């Protein structure tokens, strides 16, 4: 009864666009074994985007990966990504203050890390608000490792049909 | 093409598992959205919980995700593979739990207010994150809403209970 092989070559370099069952459109790029960039297009935190988010990735089975991390806002995330079947499951544990004021996290976070930690330390943190939703993966491409051009602007500054592309 | 969300393959399941760091945990899926659990070893060995609200989804054949938050502020997301007898755990705990794990070693149901006081006191940040694979050493079906599966402290169990295999 072996635990699955931990080769991550099937996930690193992957760039995906996905729509949660509640309509929220998210974007992910797996920069390397332990780093992602992401960009949020709609829902309460549409406009939020992040580079060089440290992440822990494990392989669950064929084309199936788990991606988990914590954010400077205090938010915790664990994703299950099925590339083969083109779906994803997201658990987002956000702090109470992020639930109350999602607008305050709508930034290029890399230019505002101190502000995020100030809002986090101010709270309130508890109780945490939990989102569990399935998403459809509408788009997948391979952009290779450590490519800083994949996610390099606010979602508002992209062409209008960028988020709507399919394969 | 998202997977069918029939949870009958996970509800009623009772499992004992050992993380790669040797920590022995025990889980009972009481119903679609509730677990009891009992921790036997590692920093919070002695801790046990009844009627933990939980969100469960089916990922594939014999593969389930179980996620919840605790009155301590701890967040948990498990991937359970019953077919291949392994489990992957992500545990996000507050700085104060990392510093004083002994303070969470209780029958939590009799100490909910104390846990929330310790949580609101902090410190909270940075969070400490555990990602570990576990081997599932034992599985049985105990059916739905069975309050007898996990009804005492791990210290009060028969000596061979956590060592059984199948």
């Amino acid at each position: 009864r072996p635990q699955p092989d931990q080769d991550l070559s099937g996930i690193v370099g992957k760039h995906l666009i996905y729509t949660y069952a509640n309509g929220w459109q998210y974007e992910l790029y797996v920069k390397n074994e332990n780093t992602i960039d992401y960009r949020i297009h709609s829902g309460p935190v549409g406009g939020r985007w992040v580079k060089d988010q440290p992440v822990v990735i494990v392989r669950l089975g064929n084309g199936m990966y788990k991606v988990s991390w914590t954010e400077p806002t205090g938010t915790c995330v664990s994703l299950v990504v099925d590339l083969a079947e083109r779906w994803l499951h997201g658990t987002i544990f956000f702090a109470q203050w992020v639930s109350q004021h999602p607008e305050l996290t709508v930034v290029f976070q890399n230019e505002h890390l101190d502000e995020m930690r100030a809002l986090r330390d101010e709270g309130p943190v508890y109780p945490q608000v939990v989102i569990d939703e399935f998403a459809t993966i509408t788009f997948v491409e391979n952009c290779g490792i450590d490519n800083d051009d994949v996610i390099d602007c606010a979602p508002g500054e992209l062409p209008d049909g960028y988020i709507d592309r399919t394969n």
